[PDB]
């Protein structure tokens, strides 16, 4: 599913995103947009032959399994195939766990390249909250 920016601002903040971990909402729209271009359906095979997932770009070494990652975890104990769902409860639940583990959204590259220290406030403009 390609969500609406609004769309996937309502979702986000209903599961509990908005302020988790002191991360405004529209921190975590932004990083949707540039992890996944607000696609539930992205996939990108990186470099050490993980694959990132879903609409925020979840990484089977660590987070998910997907059967063809050796020697990875699944600390958010899914299928990665579960992250390309229309409902995003299971990224949502798994983000929750990624943005805790210490480094904050500096787990997520685009993030922290594309939206770490902009005017994040403008991706939940227009939208009723
Ligand atoms: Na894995």
């Amino acid at each position: 599913k390609v969500f609406g920016r609004c769309e996937l601002a309502a979702a986000m903040k209903r599961h509990g995103l908005d302020n988790y971990r002191g991360y405004s909402l529209g921190n975590w729209v932004c990083a949707a947009k540039f992890e996944s271009n607000f696609n539930t359906q992205a996939t990108n095979r990186n470099t050490d032959g993980s694959t990132d997932y879903g609409i925020l770009q979840i990484n089977s070494r660590w987070w998910c399994n997907d059967g063809r990652t050796p020697g990875s975890r699944n600390l958010c104990n899914i299928p990665c195939s579960a992250l390309l769902s229309s409902d995003i409860t299971a990224s949502v639940n798994c983000a929750k766990k990624i943005v805790s583990d210490g480094n904050g959204m500096n787990a997520w590259v685009a993030w922290r390249n594309r939206c770490k220290g902009t005017d994040v406030q403008a991706w939940i403009r227009g939208c009723r909250l």
